[PDB]
Formats: structure tokens, sequence, C-alpha cells
């Protein structure tokens, strides 16, 4: 019964062992977390979207800026700038997931 | 009005002042408001302005066809899209959303 959760910003995202961690623009909307190469490249540049309905969000125990998001078919590994911002993201994603159900 | 609400997010240039001129902002149309976001570190963002659409006036510029202004009695934002087609997409979405959010 309150306003929907919204969030956008840059997160560092694991790509692969060739390029390692790379900054990506991440947007929370439409029961999804979506990412793009950058803020300016959203028109044609969605590089992925993870539906939140059954998504599991796991803060890391050793890398205190890291959280992982997983559905059956994929896992994204993400790092925020500090642990407070990590917690803001986790809290937003969880609140959005709840509200969208 | 029965389908999902009209929502948009994207970059638009926004007028600041004559020193810094047009500056890109992340702009969001949602829940009867146009809002914009800024960051001081290119990483973490926060909403730095919101306009309620109920009585908003959207004025496409006659000569600068990339520009539209949105005003309520107390405030005005001057906004540019990258071209006039993109301007029109924004204008049309805002005007439709305004109607659909009304009573
Ligand atoms: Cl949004
Ligand atoms: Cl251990
Ligand atoms: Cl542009």
């Amino acid at each position: 019964s309150g306003p929907p959760v919204e969030r956008c910003g840059v997160l560092s995202k694991w790509t692969n062992y060739i390029h390692g961690w790379q900054d990506r623009w991440v947007v929370l909307k439409n029961n999804a977390l979506s990412y793009y190469k950058s803020e300016d490249e959203t028109e044609y540049g969605c590089r992925g979207s993870i539906c939140l309905s059954k998504a599991v969000i796991t803060p890391h125990d050793f890398d205190e800026c890291r959280f992982d998001i997983s559905v059956n078919d994929s896992v994204w590994y993400l790092r925020a700038q500090d642990p407070d911002h990590r917690q803001q993201w986790i809290d937003a994603i969880e609140q959005h997931k709840t509200e969208s159900g």
C-alpha cells in the first residue's frame, strides 16, 4: 500500500576470468534486476535481466561489498562500493520481490 | 484505463545554469511524477527532484525540437532528448500517464 521500490546505480559485476569484475549500470524495476554496460546505453543495450520471483539473494561472508543473485538458470555476482550500499541494494531487491508478489 | 501504467526511465539533458549548461540526468516517469536522479561519484544515485503531473504543463519548444519544458506553477525543468523522435516519445508517455493517473 506504499510507493514501489526503485533503485538504479553502478555495481561491479563478475563477467568471466578474461575480463573479471566490470562496472555495469543496474536497474531494479518490473519485478526484475536488469543491467547494461552503462547509464547511457539502456535504449538498445540490456545485457541481462533476472526475474525476482524466485531469485535468491546471498550476501557474501568474506567480501563484505559482495552479494550474489541466483535463479535456476543464472547467478550474478555483484559488488557495491561499501557494505552500507550493499545493504541498501539487498534491502531494495528483497522489498521489491515481496511487493511484486 | 485498464492496462499496465505507462512508465519510462532514461537519460535526458537538463538545464542547470549558464556555467554548466545542459547536464545529463537519469529521468523517471512513474506514479504520476516525473523525477530525476544525480550522483556525486558516478556510482550512487539519489532522487534530486520530483514534479507531480496532475497540473503539469509540457511545452515542446518550437525551434529547439529536441527540447521540452515541464512546469508546474512553482518550478520548471528544461529537458532535451537526443533528437525530436525521442522527444516525442517522452512527451507522449508523460501526457498519457498524466491522463491515466487522473480521476
Ligand atoms: Cl524505475
Ligand atoms: Cl572460512
Ligand atoms: Cl545523445
